[PDB]
Order: C-alpha cells, then sequence, then structure tokens
C-alpha cells in the first residue's frame, strides 16, 4: 500500500496473509474455513496466516492454517487477468473472535464514489521497494466505470471496477494482491493489478466481487 496508513493490529480482522516460506498475496477470510484471493495468487503449498500484524513477528493472535485444497475460478484468463479470483479452502476450520472474523460478501455491487478500505502487507513505494512488516490501510473511492476505461483503454472487463485517484500517490501495489477492498462492511474487490503503483491517472484495478457471488456460494457448498 502506497500513502496509506498503520492500520492498528488486528483492526481488519479478515485480512489474511498468504505464505509458502513467506508473505506473497493477501486474501480475504469469508468462512470458518475459505478464503478469498486473487487467481494470480496460485500455487501449491499455501499456509494461510490468520490474526497477523506484524508478518517477521509471532505477537499472539495468529492462527496459521494449511489449504488443503485451491480453486481458480473456471474463466481466469492470466494474459488479461479477467476473472481473477481464487477460494481456498483450510484444513481446519479457524477459530472466529474478534481479532479473527470473517468479511461478508455483498448482496448488491457497490456504485462509483462508495469509499472502502484497501489494506495489505505489499510494497509502501511508488518507485522504490519498501515491504512494511505491519499492515497498512487505504481509505479509497471506487471511480467511475468511464474513468476507469479511459485510464486503462481496452482493458476494463465488466469484472473489473478502478478505486484510488487519479492523482497518483495512493494506492495499492505488488505484494497487496489477493487482499480485501471493503465498501461499508462487504468485501467488493480483490487486488488484482495496476500500471505500476501509484502513478497519476493509473489507480488500481480491482476483481468485482459482486459478479462472483453465486460461484463463491456454489462452490463453498459442494467442496
Ligand atoms: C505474479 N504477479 C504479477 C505481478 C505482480 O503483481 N502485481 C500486483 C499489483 C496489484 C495492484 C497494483 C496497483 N494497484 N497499482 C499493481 C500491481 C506480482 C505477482
Ligand atoms: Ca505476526
Amino acid at each position: 500500500i502506497v500513502g496509506g496508513y498503520t492500520c492498528g493490529a488486528n483492526t481488519v480482522p479478515y485480512q489474511v496473509s498468504l505464505n509458502s516460506g513467506y508473505h506473497f498475496c493477501g486474501g480475504s477470510l469469508i468462512n470458518s474455513q475459505w478464503v478469498v484471493s486473487a487467481a494470480h495468487c496460485y500455487k501449491s503449498g499455501i499456509q494461510v496466516r490468520l490474526g497477523e500484524d506484524n508478518i517477521n513477528v509471532v505477537e499472539g493472535n495468529e492462527q496459521f492454517i494449511s489449504a488443503s485444497k485451491s480453486i481458480v475460478h473456471p474463466s481466469y484468463n492470466s494474459n488479461t487477468l479477467n476473472n481473477d479470483i481464487m477460494l481456498i479452502k483450510l484444513k481446519s476450520a479457524a477459530s472466529l473472535n474478534s481479532r479473527v472474523a470473517s468479511i461478508s460478501l455483498p448482496t448488491s455491487c457497490a456504485s462509483a464514489g462508495t469509499q472502502c478500505l484497501i489494506s495489505g502487507w505489499g510494497n509502501t513505494k511508488s518507485s522504490g521497494t519498501s515491504y512494511p512488516d505491519v499492515l497498512k490501510c487505504l481509505k479509497a473511492p471506487i471511480l467511475s466505470d468511464s474513468s476507469c476505461k479511459s485510464a486503462y483503454p481496452g482493458q476494463i472487463t465488466s469484472n473489473m471496477f478502478c478505486a484510488g485517484y487519479l492523482e497518483g500517490g495512493k494506492d495499492s501495489c505488488q505484494g497487496d494482491s489477493g487482499g480485501p477492498v471493503v465498501c461499508s462492511g462487504k468485501l467488493q474487490g480483490i487486488v488484482s493489478w495496476g500500471s505500476g503503483c501509484a502513478q497519476k491517472n493509473k489507480p488500481g484495478v480491482y476483481t468485482k466481487v459482486c459478479n462472483y457471488v453465486s460461484w463463491i456460494k456454489q462452490t463453498i457448498a459442494s467442496n
């Protein structure tokens, strides 16, 4: 997260770190045994880390649970990033409390102008590289589809939206991938892609979660 703020320990209780020996992606806990992330975060040997603040220090509220299976969206295209969504099932159910909690799925899509909270342990620099150890947060508005498409001609599908600031300086970044965009207590987006980070006229592009609620629910119901 570039141009954001320190969230505070366990203030974003649905935020997960995906770990394969090191943090590589964020995710969102949607019930005691399922996490939603980006399909571009797919890999084998994922351990899900809940209750994290400093990802480099055991602080007392962590739950580390290995993934038993991952399900990439049936229509995920790695070249266009269309349908950039994946479900991850935990080997055992997480213990839910105030610091480790699921986030609600949307029942309808959010509108341009809605403020959302975007979070993760990704790069904090728009030019260099600096990875924070503690969770970072950014409040950002959803942008109009017209401004999104103008920013990224020929690349924005109906399963994507932009959020952030066309002036630059405030954005998600590498390492935030797969993490949450939460608007009025609902998971509306997943950190998906962008041109660099926090660049002028290049806002973050997010997976449009409301389009996937039917698939998420049916998938969970049978797996
Ligand atoms: C496999 N793999 C693809 C490249 C990189 O992922 N990049 C993610 C990303 C997310 C958000 C933004 C942004 N909001 N500007 C920019 C970039 C690392 C993971
Ligand atoms: Ca920790």
